[PDB]
């Protein structure tokens, strides 16, 4: 579990969105595993606007933040799961690290701010849904 709270937006993994998220929908994209809903209170997170390929992610199954090197956001083949058929996920970045399904939602961050959230993994690899290109998270 986990979300990014920036301005009046809550950014969560689309496959973990609640009924309340769907009833206050702002934007969703299945190919990116992302859903954004509106909030009452303002959020404290800032979105990174950079091209960092090194950062730190939160791993709930270890209660630890790990430094990682990660690939540039791309279209990657992701295996069938209880949430999606075996399809290509877009804007996905890969790093060598520990993760389990419930680690989804952990923030990946750099010196500039929040870069993305845990979305895929298995076998020593963790994948993050990039959010740096979503310039509209900073305004409105
Ligand atoms: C971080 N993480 N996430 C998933 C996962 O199954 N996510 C579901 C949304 C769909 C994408 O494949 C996973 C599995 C096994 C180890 C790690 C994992
Ligand atoms: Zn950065």
């Amino acid at each position: 579990s986990g979300a990014i709270y920036v301005g009046n937006y809550r950014v969560v993994n689309r496959h973990l969105a609640t009924h309340n998220d769907w009833a206050n929908l702002v934007w969703e994209d299945s190919s990116r595993d992302l859903l954004v809903s509106s909030t009452t209170a303002q959020g404290c997170d800032t979105i990174a606007r950079c091209d960092c390929q090194t950062g730190v992610y939160y791993c709930s199954s270890r209660r630890k933040h790990y430094p990682v090197s990660f690939s540039k956001p791309s279209l990657i083949f992701v295996e069938a799961s209880e949430y999606y058929p075996a399809r290509y996920q877009s804007h996905l970045m890969l790093a060598v690290g520990h993760s389990e399904p419930g680690d989804c939602g952990g923030i990946l961050r750099c010196q500039h701010g929040v870069v993305g959230i845990v979305s895929t993994g298995g076998n020593g690899l963790v994948g993050f849904a990039d959010v740096r290109d979503l310039l509209w998270l900073d305004e409105e």
